[PDB]
């Protein structure tokens, strides 16, 4: 039996509908579950509004871990800029039942539930415009100098609506945050969205979010994850049928460069050899962004022929923006400053 019989087999406080807190937290439902616990929609009898609460697992390596993101979150919650409005507002903490809880101003659904909502057809490329911008403006507040925090897991589950029928957004779920020069650990990011130096075993820094924040865009637009690998060696044979080999530069300085490559007496590198016959995948580089956002051909499967607001050249600026946040070196990967000047956003 768990923590006297308030948490379950794996570590998370068993959710009672109704149950009221600290005589004030009257805790309406579950809204979701995830990897460091639970969050649950509660009413605050004080303040006189609803609010969100993570419930973080009863479990030391998670407990430990979450009160980085609460760190993290006060930083950000305390700086004196209006960029700072673009993550999400962590009201207060408190221990309760030997489980941290984190309390949050409501938002509305996520990103991949607006996704689902259109039967995965994607979103308008206005749409897409603004969601961009908003995430360029929040990645440029977390590489301010005195924050330097890289979030390291976005997504599109990570980002929300303020309002179930507008279009601001915010940034929730600093679990896996850290800050820059802050031990490196191998195997952060969602796989889909993860960054060709992360796969690679190398040091990593603030543009892996840059690196997702594309993905996201294109499947928001398209319905669909770009990059979908099904794990490691997949993922990374993924991004190279469309962005090809990554560059010797790169691949001299990566312990994982073995793992999905191989060095040619020449110094080049190519993919690693497989048993032959078998054919997977796309030749390097011939799985074209160009066609996968049909910049020419009525946008993603077509399905914006003759709509307004999606022009050959607006899918080309989009185009150009996508390429540069997928740029496979991190030190000329656009940044945030500089994305948010590129002609996409005039
Ligand atoms: C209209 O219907 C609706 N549906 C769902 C809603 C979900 C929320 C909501 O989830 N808010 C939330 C979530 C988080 C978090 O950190 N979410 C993460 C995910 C990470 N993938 C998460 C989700 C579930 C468990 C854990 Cl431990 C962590 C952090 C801060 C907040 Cl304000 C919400 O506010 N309004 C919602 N309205």
């Amino acid at each position: 039996v768990y923590n006297d019989g308030y948490d379950d087999d794996n570590y998370d406080y068993i959710v009672k509908n109704g149950e009221k807190w600290m005589d004030r937290y009257e805790i309406d439902s579950l809204i979701g579950k995830g990897s460091f616990g639970q969050v649950v929609k509660a009413y605050d009898r004080v303040e006189q509004e609803w609010v969100a609460i993570k419930i973080i697992k009863n479990k030391k390596a998670f407990l430990n871990q979450a009160q980085i993101e609460v760190r993290l979150l006060e930083l950000m919650n305390k700086h004196d800029t209006e960029m700072k409005y673009y993550i999400v507002h962590l009201k207060r903490h408190f221990m309760f039942r030997n489980h941290l809880c984190l309390v949050f101003e409501m938002l509305s659904y996520n990103l991949y539930d607006l996704l689902r909502n259109t039967n995965f057809r994607g979103v308008s490329l206005n749409l897409t415009r603004k969601f961009a911008q908003q995430m360029c403006t929040a990645l440029l507040f977390l590489a301010t100098p005195e924050l330097s925090i890289i979030h390291c897991d976005l997504k599109p589950e990570n980002i929300l609506l303020c309002n179930p029928k507008r279009s601001a957004i915010k940034i929730v779920d600093f679990g896996s945050s850290c800050q820059l020069g802050q031990r490196i650990y191998q195997y952060i990011q969602s796989r889909f969205y993860r960054s060709p130096e992360v796969l690679l075993g190398m040091p990593y820094d603030l543009a892996i979010d840059m690196w997702s924040l594309g993905c996201i865009l294109v499947e928001m637009h398209t319905g669909e994850p770009l990059f979908s690998g099904a794990n490691e060696v997949d993922q990374m044979n993924k991004i190279v049928e469309v962005l090809g080999i990554p560059p010797a530069h790169i691949l001299d300085q990566a312990p994982k460069a073995r793992k999905f490559f191989e060095k040619l007496p020449d110094g080049t590198w190519n993919l690693k050899k497989t048993k032959d016959g078998k054919r997977e995948y796309k030749p390097p580089g011939t799985r074209k962004l160009h066609n996968i956002l049909g910049v020419e051909t009525g946008g993603p499967g077509g399905r914006r022929a003759g709509e307004s607001g999606h022009t050959v050249a607006d899918y080309l600026k989009f185009k150009d923006l996508i390429l540069r946040m997928l740029d496979y070196d991190p030190k000329t990967r656009i940044q945030p400053y500089y994305a948010l000047q590129h002609s996409f956003f005039k």
